[PDB]
C-alpha cells in the first residue's frame, strides 16, 4: 500500500 | 513495497 | 498495490 | 504484494 512503512522516514 | 511512502511519518 | 500482478490469474 | 489482486485479469 505504497512504498515503505509509513510516510518519509520517522515520525513528526 | 510496504505500507506507506517511507517509514513512520515524516523524516528524521 | 494489491496482492498480485493484476486481478485473478491470466486474462479470463 | 505486487500490482493487482492476482496475476493478469480473471483466471485465463
Amino acid at each position: 500500500a505504497x512504498v515503505x512503512w509509513x510516510w518519509x522516514w520517522x515520525w513528526x
